[PDB]
């Protein structure tokens, strides 16, 4: 019968791996997803999972996540050799139905371990269940290299790289209204790191890695790609005008509140008042 | 017989979608593209026309369009996944005979509507047709990502803006000798936009959206493309001038003239006594 | 019998083009391509000859080409067109026996005629032979846009820009050591510019043109596309490291001669003067 | 049997050089790869082994790479044509009992020779074995482009440039705790220089040759293309600031020195002085 990886949730996750290597946003294993499936979805499947589920113990139980499968990026993998051996680097996890660890059903193979960055990504992933009513199903990271040249130039604060995203571009306020967070430096492969982005879910939809990266949330494969797509474009259009001699007109704050209520948005209070 | 998706339009209108992928022009669902067809064109392929013809009303009567076949993209479609369905995103549509609405005779399934700019398009792809007597039939936008840099720095007038691009490289003046008209920032997707964007596509064949992206028409799919990628180019170079430093030797205002007079074209008197 | 499109000097055209494409310096219809063929080549495929030559004469005689079969590309087509398309994008031409005229033998359907640059392809593959005894066959044209943005910003003379290209990088002043020569600002397309080009290249294999592009020389077409993909690879690092603030440290003067006496190879007198 | 195409290794090559003609570093014949093999991994594929092994006597004798069978690139061919012909780009050696040369088995067809930089390649092979105890596999050379422009405005030195490449991103640092050797301007293909690369890479695991490039080692091809690669989007990452008009944030050397102790990594004493 049809094989696992040919179908829908697999062949999602290798477009996504190997388009955000082309753009060169993804150096060395760096970059990780997690996307959040259905029980309805494996059932069919029931043929290739293993007969061993290995047991890893979870640091600190989600109740919200028990009996959720998932599918995650295997550690220390590369996202162009997912188009060439998936099964040696995704694989799928389920936890149990107390909600204290999880079980690896598929893939990771050789010993192989999930993803450094589980413990940020599943204490993130219940949060934007609860403000979107369960709606939010991916958490993207990736090392977007415009967005990061724009971090030791700028201050690193919510405020004023708010204005200047949604002044690099139109479409940018109707993307993020909610804004974009950031951090100030810490050191990953912690459990702390994962009580900021998942404290900073709650307000925003994306959160900037200082020196390492971006966070983005959406319900879609294909939605969260395009969604730091988006800042990313506008990224690069802003790098060329501050190394061209700096910014001399823009979109004025009249302007942008006029594009608030054509599309039925609300902006920041804190951007949108400076 | 053979499938319409198996005809030269299809397969024309796949092209021009990815080639404008790859070039980072049309990243999310971005950028439009329309173009005009005849009743000889799809006579014989009436086999995968719909049953029931869904018929939506126009915004303002287009009497110049009644009764002629278009071929356009479908609202919330990104260009990427054409590739991979032509049915599902793409749409041909015929205007009735009195210019107030239209039926969708094959494509764009799954309640599947036209782009939100389809007024935009409509309104320019009549006012061309006096000024060049039906040669024209290809309307398209796309976010430029040299030209939206351009206009931050460079000033919003016709005079200034014309003769920096004619001075990037030699072949500009021959491509688009009427220069490039510049409108005021505007809401999108209203139907004020429309009417100033058609009123400079009287005497411009490149129209600037500041911040947004840029507009053009081209007699065939191919002509089209190569008039935003000759502009584009034109742009990139002058971005690097500019950020090296400074520009110091030119093409004179006497060389300007001769080059104007070995192919025949006349320049804008405004833009070239400057 | 395999038609003519699968001899090996067709296959090896489409190669030229379609990685040209890629590199981004044939915007539209920019760039010409010509290959010096021999009798022998051409004897079996006598099949695919059209039965009615047509003969255009030419421009002014060329005593020295005499019976020299070309294969060249046709004007107003697009590079991107040629791997989709050889039969009306390419043909062959062979050059009457008294040196004022041609016949084309196949391809260039349609009425379609060879690149408006032919007297400059054909000045400069004669004054080339006599330079190198019969070596060089193959003469290319390409926008480099590395190249031309230098032009805007650096002293248009032969000495102070070879020496500017020498310092770009180390394999630089052996792949060309006679250098390079640019010419004041001319109208493309007539004679007069094709003369001066001819000119220019009996002392160098690789001419520039301010504002317009370059031109290239080589004895075969890996070697040719390596001629300039090595110039432009230069040109890069100036521009960028220009806009960084100047440079700062550099190859001395008595380093290069250094590198030269190893290699067996005579510096230019002229730049390395400077 | 299947053919030596599709071997394991072969395939490898493939891979690895094919990446780097795509990441605009290798172009016209820069760039040479070998990489170690065991006997019986050519073991299986004797039947095309050449019948008349071609014997090259070695520079100076090798004593520790003594029946150590090689895989190179040969000498002036071009890394975008390996994927159309391994056979006569590859080749295959062995070095012979006493290490004083070493024999030709399979490829390099048509007299060809492997990589002019071979004497660079032996000397670093058998100082990189006694260093990590035989597990360094592969030497990797190529033309960065964001690389080499950074030796024309920072200082050559080991420790300034490494501390540099260190701010760059947050991953470095680990990835290459070593730092990166420097070495003057020097003449290639000389055993001069191969004395001088073998030299420092007693202490370091990459070297950088001013206005030349890198050169690269590691244990398997996987991480030695990402091992450069980490460094180069650093210098992307350095090289978009430095335009900008400097670096106003970064990590501090205070956040540097417990980021490596979470990894249990020794970092570059002589770079954390600074
Ligand atoms: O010494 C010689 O170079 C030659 O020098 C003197 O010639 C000068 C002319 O008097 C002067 O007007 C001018 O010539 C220009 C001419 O007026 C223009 O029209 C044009 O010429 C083109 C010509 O119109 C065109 O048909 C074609 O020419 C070809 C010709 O039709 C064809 O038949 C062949 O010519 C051969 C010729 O038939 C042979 O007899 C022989 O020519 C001898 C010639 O008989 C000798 O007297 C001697 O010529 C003197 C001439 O007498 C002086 O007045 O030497 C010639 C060479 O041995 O061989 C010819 C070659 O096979 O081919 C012709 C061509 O080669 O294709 O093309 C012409 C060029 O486009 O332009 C000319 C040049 O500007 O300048 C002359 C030079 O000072
Ligand atoms: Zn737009
Ligand atoms: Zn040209
Ligand atoms: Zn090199």
């Amino acid at each position: 019968m049809q094989n696992i990886t040919q179908s829908w949730f697999v062949q999602g996750m290798i477009k996504a791996t190997t388009d955000a290597w082309l753009k060169g946003w993804d150096e060395r294993n760096g970059g990780n997803l997690t996307l959040r499936l259905d029980d309805a979805d494996i059932a069919p499947y029931h043929d290739n999972f293993h007969q061993q589920p290995r047991y890893i113990p979870l640091s600190q139980p989600m109740p919200l996540l028990a009996n959720t499968p998932f599918i995650v990026t295997g550690s220390g993998k590369f996202f162009r050799n997912v188009q060439l051996d998936p099964a040696a680097n995704l694989g799928i996890v389920k936890v149990d139905s107390c909600g204290a660890g999880y079980h690896i059903l598929w893939g990771l193979t050789n010993e192989a371990v999930p993803t450094s960055e589980l413990p940020a990504h599943f204490l993130s992933h219940s949060e934007r269940i609860k403000a979107t009513n369960g709606k939010d199903r991916v958490i993207m990271h990736c090392h977007a290299t415009n967005l990061i040249a724009l971090t030791y130039v700028l201050e690193n604060d919510t405020a004023v790289f708010t204005r200047q995203l949604w002044e690099g571009s139109t479409e940018c306020l109707v993307v993020f209204p909610d804004g974009v967070g950031i951090l100030p430096w810490m050191v990953p492969g912690t459990d702390a790191i994962g009580q900021a982005t998942a404290q900073e879910m709650q307000k925003h939809s994306l959160v900037l890695w200082p020196f390492h990266g971006v966070f983005g949330s959406g319900p879609t494969l294909d939605e969260t790609f395009g969604l730091i797509d988006t800042a990313e474009k506008s990224a690069q259009v802003l790098v060329k005008v501050y190394s061209m001699g700096g910014m001399k007109q823009t979109i004025s704050r009249e302007e942008l509140i006029a594009l608030g209520k054509r599309f039925g948005v609300t902006p920041l209070a804190s951007a949108l008042a400076l």
